[PDB]
């Protein structure tokens, strides 16, 4: 019935080299080489990110759709691409990752990327059933495919509502994960969302074409309606035209180091913090 939902019955028609050549026609990418190395390596003293997932939270902060500062909070933070990222931030002052860990799910991975000291990371935390706790930013990149849509749809739903029993009167700044924005559920929720939060929704270049996802993010307002359906267009377009060519960007690369941005940093509390990651 939606452009949404024809969009991902003909996703799974397509062939293997149909599928991969449109996966990767007209989006942004990262090049991942140096980072893959360094982390087979096991290097931890160059400043490379942990997934390729920290280019989506770079592009949202860069663009200004997201303010990060003060307190954090990544909600299935996973290796803890996102959670880096923020502590390198100039306004970011802790940042606390909570993720599964669990069999087949990423662990956190010990980094020395700027403000690794302020990090944080607790893995066998399930986000929808822990308690809660006061951010200024939060943040949850939380949403599994399936080739079931209305799996997704449920699941979906599940990190909408989780993301409002998080939110706190001070969490001015948020980024939530939309894995499928085009059910008419879907739809409803960040439209009713939106009449108390405010904000708006977003698709991130560097998201490949074999995913729906979009962003609910703090920093712009916008038509929820308008925007998943110009996502659903541009989907549609570039499968019936695909270029087979992603535009390649450069990784995201930190400074490593500790931030002093009350107390003198902690050594010994650090490397027992490490020890356990
Ligand atoms: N209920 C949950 N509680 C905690 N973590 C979860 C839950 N559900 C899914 N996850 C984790 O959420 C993570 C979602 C990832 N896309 C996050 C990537 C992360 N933003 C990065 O840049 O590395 C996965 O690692 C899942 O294991």
């Amino acid at each position: 019935v939606t452009l949404g939902e024809v969009w991902k019955r003909q996703l799974n028609m397509l062939g293997k080299q149909e599928f991969e050549r449109y996966k990767v026609s007209d989006i942004t990418e990262v090049d991942r080489t140096a980072a893959r190395r360094y982390l087979k390596e096991g290097r931890t003293d160059v400043g490379i990110s942990v997934s390729r997932g920290a280019a989506k939270i770079r592009w949202l902060h860069e663009r200004g759709y997201l303010r990060i500062t003060g307190r954090v909070l990544d909600l299935g933070c996973g290796r803890g691409g996102w959670s880096y990222y923020a502590a390198a931030q100039k306004e970011v002052m802790s940042v606390k990752g909570y993720t599964l860990g669990i069999e087949g799910h990423e662990k956190p991975i010990h980094m020395q990327t700027l403000g690794w000291n302020i990090v944080k990371f607790k893995d066998k935390s399930n986000v929808f059933t822990m308690p809660t706790e006061p951010s200024d930013t939060l943040l949850c990149d939380i949403g599994e495919s399936s080739s079931n849509p209305l799996v997704e749809r449920d699941r979906t739903m599940k990190v909408l509502e989780n993301f409002e029993r998080w939110k706190h009167v001070n969490t001015e700044n948020f980024c939530v994960k939309v894995l499928a924005p085009y059910h008419p559920d879907v739809i409803e929720k960040l439209e009713r969302l939106q009449l108390r939060f405010g904000g708006g929704i977003v698709r991130v270049p560097f998201s490949r074409n074999s995913t729906h996802e979009m962003y609910y993010i703090s920093g712009a307002r916008n038509n929820i309606t308008h925007m998943v359906n110009t996502t659903s267009r541009s989907l549609l377009r570039r499968m019936t035209r695909p270029s087979g060519k992603a535009i390649i960007e450069g990784d995201v690369f930190l400074p490593t180091g500790t931030r002093s941005v009350a107390g003198t940093i902690d050594h010994e509390a650090l490397k027992l913090r490490v020890d356990q990651i």
